[PDB]
């Protein structure tokens, strides 16, 4: 089912979490390498959730479930919005802007931190 999918969904978001904290770790401790390698894989974890969010939202929609319809919306902004932030330190990173890179890093965990109780609010919702 669509709750089905949500949950295989909220695995790739937190294995993208579990990686993201890795890639933290390494860039406190100055090893460039991992991190650009950690990079490429979050990419292509939050690209992968992205889709999953897309059919899901889709799918809400073809159902006509209005409540999730809605909560997939205001999710599926606030992940637009980390996508942007997250483009940008990945160019700090490419710059070698570390002010900028430890700034974007922050922002994201506020960024996904915030858009958790709407997560947990869709899954009851689908
Ligand atoms: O905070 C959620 C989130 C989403 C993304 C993202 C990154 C790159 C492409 C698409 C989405 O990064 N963080």
């Amino acid at each position: 089912s669509v709750k089905s999918e949500y949950a295989e969904a909220a695995a790739v978001g937190q294995e993208a979490v579990a990686v993201f904290n890795t890639m933290k770790a390494a860039f406190q401790n100055g090893d460039k390498e991992a991190v650009a390698q950690y990079l490429a894989r979050l990419a292509s974890l939050y690209t992968r959730h992205e889709e999953l969010l897309n059919r899901i939202l889709e799918k809400a929609r073809r159902e006509g479930n209005k409540e999730a319809v809605t909560l997939m919306n205001e999710f599926t902004a606030t992940f637009q919005t980390g996508k942007s932030i997250f483009n940008a330190m990945v160019a700090a990173f490419k710059n070698g802007d570390d002010d900028s890179f430890e700034s974007y890093l922050q922002a994201l965990e506020k960024v996904t931190a915030k858009g958790e109780t709407l997560a947990d609010q869709i899954a009851k919702a689908l």
